[PDB]
């Protein structure tokens, strides 16, 4: 079968050669192309992109924090990775509650989207409706009721459990890869608390872009082949989503090209 | 260029090929995949499906009544097609008020997500937040802050609108070619409306699915060729989404293969 890897540099390719030029809200310039898919298998591999070096110990920190519902920046710079107000894991976990502090105890306050689509998988895996939402936390202020950033349905079917990530807007250069792997790990990791095993992941953009100057070291990276992607171990039996802890996981594996720093 | 019904016929056929049975929420069996996207010019053309034929009096009927925000089921018997709750049209134009009749005067209750899409392509046709949601009304009453049913992103560049619909699950022999004809419909009206030309529609799925009793019917589907799409043509100059009427337009140039009952 092909290389997964290949659908991302296919899409790159596809931008650079048929992408438009259109500035995002720091009137900075993208090439731009609207509406992508690609869909990597989690079956026995484990989709870090091995064209570049991804911080895949930034990936586990950021994730973890993000499901103990954290919004003190100092609990993600401690654990080394560099009050941010209602991010992306107070609204996984308390979804919908006047934020407040970074604190303050939300204990039982909002919707636990995160354990709600964790029980769906368990009360009725054939359910169409799970899903989690996440905001970016500017719009929140701007006006009633504003779009979502991101959604993530979920999917079983024959034990397995996939994931279909969509985002309004995909940095392809920096935040696409990075993404790849935090919701293919969050699926791993749900997959392992509700006894199934990691199916598909499927990420769809809306406005898929390249900053101008990513351009020069992707045209460059594109010229990498990629290697087999490594495997995702799950060393312990855990049994609660806010149990596992960094050392619960090890890439096993993994074999990328040199970094490449983008912007 | 290839014809663009044949996305969706590859579609059919990689799930009648690769698909997975699998139940809805009615014990009824399918045959599923999970994760797809098909992508179909509106330059010039219309993608009203004619590899069957699609009963585009009812796209058009329905999708004015969802525009005019109506929740009364006679509204649109009495114009030939044949009070439901908060359905589409009540969420598009009156999003998050709270629902009492079908009667009932709802006049800037709730926020408008149908004119803020049009006002924002209008005030900043870059920005990456011109989205729409609706929610299955059977959902509102089940859980807090239920997952959307289907989201419509927007996008502009070079003059021209995409329309990006993800739907959670896709019925794809009775929902699918109705649904891509309404959405592309409801583009060409707010490309219309704010001085753009059509561009793209992408669809995109999360369950895409064919019931048990529909396998036959797309089968012979299959061995038809597409004829080339039609084109649609607005009548007359109008300057609010409220003022289209069924007259305003004109399918031109439709020459479909022999309907083909589902169900």
């Amino acid at each position: 079968p092909p290389h997964g890897e290949l659908q991302y540099l296919g899409q790159i390719q596809h931008i650079l050669r048929c992408g438009v030029r259109k500035d995002d809200r720091t009137g900075t310039g993208t090439l731009s192309v609207f509406g992508m898919q690609a869909r990597y298998s989690l079956r026995d591999e484990f989709p870090l992109l091995t064209t570049k070096r991804v911080f895949w110990k930034g990936v586990l920190e950021e994730l973890l924090w993000f499901i103990k519902g954290s919004t003190n920046a100092k609990e993600l710079s401690s654990k080394g990775v560099k009050d941010l107000g209602p991010v992306y894991g107070f609204q996984w976990r308390h979804f919908g509650a006047e934020y407040r502090d970074m604190e303050s105890d939300y204990s039982g306050q909002g919707v636990d989207q995160l354990q709600r689509v964790i029980d769906t998988i368990k009360t009725n895996p054939d359910d169409r409706r799970i899903i989690m939402c996440a905001w970016n936390p500017r719009d929140l202020p701007l006006m009633a009721l504003p779009p979502c950033h991101a959604l993530c349905q979920f999917y079983v079917v024959n034990s397995e459990l996939s994931c279909q990530l969509y985002q309004r807007s995909g940095d392809m250069g920096l935040g696409v890869p990075f993404n790849i792997a935090s919701y293919a790990l969050l699926t791993y990791m749900i997959a392992h608390i509700t006894g199934l095993k990691p199916g598909d992941f499927i990420h769809t953009l809306g406005d898929a872009h390249i900053y101008l100057n990513h351009i020069e070291p992707l045209k460059i990276q594109l010229q990498r082949e990629p290697r087999p992607f490594p495997k995702l171990r799950i060393l312990r039996k855990v049994e609660k989503i806010d149990d596992f802890k960094a050392e619960d996981f090890q890439i096993e594996g993994y074999n990328p090209h040199p970094t490449i720093k983008m912007e």
